[PDB]
């Protein structure tokens, strides 16, 4: 029994139930019990997973020794959580030496080189989304922005890691296209941790395998974007190839339509705040000219709103990383096994960092305020050797999306909008209920 | 499914059934396994415990490689096995940075001075022994030499780890020794090891909960031998010194009792080595005289008898070490997570080191022909950092019984004894039948 631990360590925090430790606390969502115990308990508390226990840090210093100095050391991996098969190969999920092979041979793939030669083919579906929406547009209908968004998303995902060119919301058919669409039991496996290994000598796996076998399949008819960089320490493997891709795909879908989904949404209820950003769009590419790679880089109000908006919706939620061993960090002991946790939501929207932490405010990230922006406390893509590798390419591809997109149309509220905006209580940061706007061409 | 990595990696074995693995072929008992596949298969060969890959190695390079070399690097723990409870703190059982704490907080506990302040308490027990076999043994009725060794072993550890000084066999009522005597299913939990973190949070121990409460207030009442060299790095702690001592007494009980059981087995069979023994404990200790340390270490032809004793009944009979990390040890790959295992039963039994490997022949061990046996052949004391901590005291402990018991005593075979032994099936080196002599009074 580990439920002692924190009040054996002097560390405040929740008082757990047996078994489940403090999951019901979960019940207005984990991003809210973050903040609520960031209020009640400071800048360090503790909390069980079940029997899992969780210590959460919000000192800066702490968090940077956490994320960067001592990440080999000790912090190496995240939470184990699954089942998950052969998808334990993935980056994302692997561990130690086995995750720095990952890391060293998939870190060339993600550079500003290997983006700016993709920034042309990601433009080409730039052009599909603005066809896609004018469509629904000039249906004078409400649109549901996850719907083109997440059709967006999924075209660039696909032939930036294996160059199949698809129109998912007019080519609905192509197998490549079927497969990668398709992809309350978190809640189970968090109190009953001890039933993963059952699901996994079970074939059970949270990732469909009815899929999973078309694409390593695909991939052997492409082993003579992603792939090829791939295909082109120990060098990888096939299999190893395949839980790579599986990742950048989640990463490329879910992130990208939710986020811009939430941009959208942003621009919507703030006008000033769209039309200021059309007005830098009109004035760095006159009469609706092709983003590229160089232009992008240059549209520091688009940079300041995508920042704003991951403040307000930091997708990831939470940053972990597991204590592997006995460590007494910035004068506190954290024993073996405990997994850390830095709480970004809540560190987003805290009032010691942020005035007005609730309001959509671009310019806390203009040139003169982002200086006093602590990188400790502003973790959209976390920090240090384990960070999101591939947050460039993230944030091109949804800039290149919002510039084409607001150089032809823009985007009010309708009577179905949900304003306020409110978040889905489950385990991923999406809203509530779906986005839709009034989409005016321009 | 991890049943193609050895055919994979081009290393023979048996084919593995699914689910099963290898077990099946456990039914000849698993030195009997080892010792065909030995022959079978080569220097190595892979098998299957369930899911689990095992690699055995036979070549003295790389045992050397496995259990000095690259043992704070690679191969630093046992195979998990469990549920295990609090026991995980047990040095045994612990692993990496904890197991090494653990083990150089005990290390001075088991030093030649440790012991040589030890043999006068635990010679007051070799006096106990001999008058409990008079007993047995005017009774001119065959003794279960397991039942008058069982009790003195049992003497012996308490009073070492503990200071309670009782005859267990004639005080059979003292808590102490009611406690410390309480202490199918391991064939279940190698083809289902996925069921065993079900048992850790069920609190179901294969070490009877029921006594180890018993200890941890034993310990707390000597608060205020073993227990004093522990509570007399990181310090200690309180259940940590519980679980060490349980290590201790298993031990120091079912180690020490089986092998003195084999060593008078095959004094009683070579009547000549018996004789010679007894004429040696004689001109070193004239007239019965009292065994001590100093004395002991002069007696060299002991010393033989009990080492090719340990040759042919090892009883831990597979050494192991599982590889943390992807390594190439003398010239082959070993992938992480396989169980690398040392057949000492069947090195210790294998012609291409020992002429006529089924007799019992101390001479194997004069000083003569001792420079011959290679030290990663011959282990029954394991090799490297994660030795046996206790083999001093072993070879003392038993030494000082048999000095004592054949100081007054021969033993020859009984009607009743079983010649050959036979060995038990189970997952421990024991006699199928228990010993039993005729002891006559010298
Ligand atoms: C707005 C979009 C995205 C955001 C906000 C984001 C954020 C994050 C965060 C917060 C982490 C954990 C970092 C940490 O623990 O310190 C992470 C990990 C990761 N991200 Fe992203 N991500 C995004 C999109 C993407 C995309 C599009 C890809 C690839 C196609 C990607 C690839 C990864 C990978 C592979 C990891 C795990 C890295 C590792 O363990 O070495 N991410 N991301
Ligand atoms: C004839 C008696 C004994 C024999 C043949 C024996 C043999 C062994 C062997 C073969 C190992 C594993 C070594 C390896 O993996 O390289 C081992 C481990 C160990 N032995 Fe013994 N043993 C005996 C008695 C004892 C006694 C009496 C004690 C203590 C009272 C003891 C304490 C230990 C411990 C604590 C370990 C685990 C060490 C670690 O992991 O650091 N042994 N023993």
């Amino acid at each position: 029994h580990s439920h002692g631990l924190f009040k054996k360590l002097g560390i405040p925090g929740p008082t757990p139930l047996p078994f489940l430790g403090n999951i019901l606390s979960y019940h207005k969502g984990f991003c809210m019990f973050d903040m609520e115990c960031h209020k009640k308990y400071g800048k360090v508390w503790g909390f069980y997973d079940g029997q899992q226990p969780v210590l959460a840090i919000t000192d800066p210093d702490m968090i940077k020794t956490v994320l960067v100095k001592e990440c080999y050391s000790v912090f190496t991996n995240r939470r184990p959580f699954g089942p998950v098969g052969f998808m334990k190969s993935a980056i994302s999920i692997a561990e130690d030496e086995e995750w720095k092979r990952l890391r060293s041979l998939l870190s060339p793939t993600f550079t500003s080189g290997k983006l700016k030669e993709m920034v042309p083919i990601i433009a080409q579906y730039g052009d599909v989304l603005v066809r896609n929406l004018r469509r629904e547009a000039e249906t004078g209908k409400p649109v549901t922005l996850k719907d083109v968004f997440g059709a967006y998303s999924m075209d660039v995902i696909t032939s930036t890691s294996f160059g199949v060119n698809i129109d998912s919301l007019n080519n609905p058919q192509d197998p490549f296209v079927e497969n990668t669409k398709k992809l309350p039991f978190f809640l189970s496996i968090t109190v009953f941790p001890f039933l993963i290994p059952i699901l996994e000598v079970l074939n059970i796996c949270v990732f469909p395998r009815e899929v999973t076998n078309f694409l390593r399949k695909s991939v052997k008819r492409m082993k003579e974007d992603f792939l090829q960089l791939m295909i082109d320490h120990k060098a990888l493997s096939d299999l190893e190839l395949v839980a790579q891709s599986i990742i950048f795909i989640f990463a490329g879908y879910e992130t990208t339509s939710s986020v811009l989904s939430f941009i959208m949404y942003e621009l919507a209820t703030h006008p000033d705040v769209q039309q200021k950003l059309q007005e830098e769009i009109d004035a760095v590419l006159p009469n609706k000219a092709p983003p590229t790679y160089d232009t992008v880089l240059q549209m520091e109000y688009l940079d300041m709103v995508v920042n704003e908006t991951l403040r307000l919706f930091p997708i990831a939620m939470r940053l972990e990383r597991v204590c592997k061993k006995d460590v007494e960090i910035n004068g506190m002991f954290i024993p073996k096994g405990v997994v850390v946790m830095i709480p970004s939501y809540a560190l987003h929207r805290d009032p010691k960092y942020w005035t007005e932490p609730e309001k959509f405010l671009p310019e806390r990230f203009s040139k003169k305020n982002k200086d006093n922006i602590d990188p400790y406390i502003y973790t959209p893509f976390g920090s240090g050797p384990r960070n999101c590798i591939g947050m460039r390419f993230a944030l091109m591809n949804m800039k290149l999306a919002l510039i084409r997109v607001l150089q032809n149309f823009s985007f009010k509220p309708c009577k179905e909008t949900q304003i306020p905006l409110k978040l889905s209580l489950g385990g991923l940061l999406q809203p509530e209920k779906p986005v839709v706007l009034k989409v005016e061409s321009r």
